[PDB]
């Protein structure tokens, strides 16, 4: 059944709540982002009011069959009436549509919701800072302080550093890059602007891309592949088998294969630093395994937390075992005695 945690109360609305059929009582459904453990159930047979960002209705109604008539894409940063409850959709600085959502309920409460989220000081002063926030839905996926990750920034300047110097050393290596979903863009578009190369997909990644707004995208990517020194692969395909394959495919016109993993977390993080890392490697391949991460650092959840100041946080995420949610609400009673409220 419907869990607690996606439903909004004094509300019929639920977020991220479509894999449990009719949910008694609902007549909103709020989508967050288009990542498949959050979508699942939507297909071209719902006839309930979907709400969610442009770029997520974009990708709803081409890749999976929503009709127009049921998508409500909202702006961002802007206060709107949904069946007569006054929400704001803010930028989660997860993949691209990605959202955060503000309820204010018609008793006084406001609640955040921040769907998935990599927690940022510029949230700080968003329309976050001009009212108190009663209750938080918390993105926990990374919360223990074991989870330390580099700044994008630093793991992109990694990547752009290496494969330029591993391709100006030989011009017959290919750099393939593996995904599984939309988010993590920067790593294969920042490769392929520093090689002068359009990154080079199959079709139905080449279509998703298209559903984005990313500004002149129609000069970055193609699903020619021969004419791209940057190939975008299935995640699965990412391991020595999958690659020794895809170099015979392309017909002797490259002779060493440079590949990244963007992964999340990986306990090589606890001990060394993103300039000390290397690659796995057979033969003629190579694979780096990079930490680009799309959600909040241990450190990055506390400082949001503890600048919001909540009364009452729901985690969503690792809530299915004891010794889970008991730790999670250790680290909530740590940071609220730190911080005073
Ligand atoms: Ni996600």
């Amino acid at each position: 059944t419907c869990p607690f945690y996606k439903k909004i109360p004094g509300t019929g609305f639920t977020v991220d709540a479509f894999q449990y059929g009719v949910v008694e009582g609902c007549t909103a459904y709020f989508l967050t982002h288009f990542h498949s453990d959050h979508y699942a159930g939507l297909s071209k047979h719902f006839t309930f009011p979907v709400y969610c960002s442009e770029i997520t209705g974009n990708l709803l109604k081409n890749k999976l069959h929503v009709q127009e008539q049921y998508i409500h894409p909202l702006p961002l940063d802007t206060e709107c009436i949904v069946n007569g409850v006054k929400v704001v959709l803010l930028d989660a600085n997860h993949c691209p549509g990605a959202v955060m959502i503000l309820f204010y309920l018609p008793n006084g409460t406001v609640i955040l919701h921040t769907g998935d989220f990599r927690a940022d000081p510029s949230m700080e002063r968003s329309l976050l800072a001009d009212q108190k926030v009663h209750m938080l839905y918390l993105d926990t996926t990374y919360c223990s302080p074991e989870y330390t990750f580099p700044s994008q920034q630093e793991v992109i300047r990694f990547a752009i550093n290496t494969a330029f110097e591993a391709v100006t050393l030989n011009p017959h290596a290919l750099v393939v890059c593996g995904t599984y979903s939309i988010g993590k863009e920067k790593v294969f578009l920042a490769i392929a602007d520093v090689l002068g190369s359009k990154v080079g997909m199959s079709q139905e990644k080449y279509k998703t891309l298209q559903c984005l707004n990313i500004p002149e995208i129609n000069s970055l990517i193609t699903t020619d592949m021969c004419s791209s020194l940057v190939h975008l692969l299935p995640m699965m395909q990412i391991n020595f088998k999958g690659l020794q394959s895809h170099l015979k495919k392309c017909g002797g016109k490259y002779n060493q294969i440079l590949a990244f993993r963007p992964t999340g977390w990986t306990h090589s993080n606890k001990f060394t630093r993103i300039a000390d890392v290397i690659p796995q490697t057979k033969g003629n391949i190579s694979i780096y395994g990079i930490p680009y991460s799309e959600h909040s650092s241990y450190l990055e959840m506390k400082r949001f937390v503890q600048w919001l100041k909540p009364q009452k946080i729901i985690p969503t995420v690792n809530v299915g075992t004891w010794k889970s949610r008991s730790t999670m609400e250790k680290y909530f009673r740590e940071w609220k005695l730190e911080a005073g409220y």
